[PDB]
């Protein structure tokens, strides 16, 4: 039900989450240590586990209530740990082969995003990857209205319950998105040697930075 509702709310869920899993699987070994930042109920971690059965996953979030759903999702998994931490709290020591995030970093002020990308690179192995499945802003107000129409079109086409879309619109008041190319440049500023947008559906995009590749 929860997972079904995320697909109803998020355009191109399989393309965007799938692209995150694929780019990690082509960038790190089977036995990678992976941090999922703002893991929530652990959906991105779960997508990674399906492809990488031997990866060690650390799921981190500020919300014990969200992480309880992740604990249930990963009940029988001996290679998953859970950590309660804000993005602005001290990160785990690492090192990590990959740091991944979905629909979380857009909650931070822009300066805190720029600092976070830098802090993430410091806990990555050389050649390590940062991947974000993210809600992004259009480059202009007029395009932002078109992004909004395309998002609403997916939500309506998916037969999303009206109450859940209303609750979605209210949660989105707290969002601090920026355009995808600005955030990709922030990865270059943080010292990532390569950064790219792998996949995009208007308001939603999967992008990555490599720490030396
Ligand atoms: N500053 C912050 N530090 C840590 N987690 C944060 C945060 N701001 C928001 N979050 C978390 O970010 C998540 C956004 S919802 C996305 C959850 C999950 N990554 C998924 O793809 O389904 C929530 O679990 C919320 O608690
Ligand atoms: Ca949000």
């Amino acid at each position: 039900t929860y997972d079904a509702l995320r697909r109803q709310l998020i355009p191109s869920f399989d393309l965007l989450y799938g692209s995150a899993v694929s780019v990690v699987a082509m960038s790190v070994p089977a036995t990678a240590r992976i941090l999922d930042l703002g893991a929530g109920t652990g959906l991105l971690g779960a997508a990674l586990r399906e492809r990488l059965p031997d990866a060690e996953l650390l799921l981190q979030d500020r919300s014990q209530a969200m992480l309880e759903q992740a604990r249930q999702r990963f009940a029988d998994d001996d290679q998953v740990a859970i950590r309660v931490a804000d993005h602005l709290d001290e990160l785990p020591a690492g090192p990590f082969d990959a740091v991944v995030s979905a629909l979380s970093i857009h909650h931070l002020e822009h300066q805190d995003k720029q600092d976070l990308f830098t802090r993430i690179r410091k806990i990555l192995r050389p050649g390590g990857i940062f991947v974000n499945v993210e809600q992004v802003l259009a480059p202009t107000s007029e395009l932002e209205k078109m992004y909004d129409r395309q998002h609403e079109a997916h939500v309506l086409a998916s037969d999303t319950p009206a109450e859940e879309w209303a609750a979605g619109r209210e949660r989105m008041k707290h969002d601090i998105p920026i355009d995808v190319e600005t955030q990709i440049q922030w990865l270059r500023d943080a010292g990532f040697t390569t950064a790219d947008c792998l996949a995009k559906d208007w308001r939603f995009a999967t992008y990555a930075g490599w720490n030396g590749s």
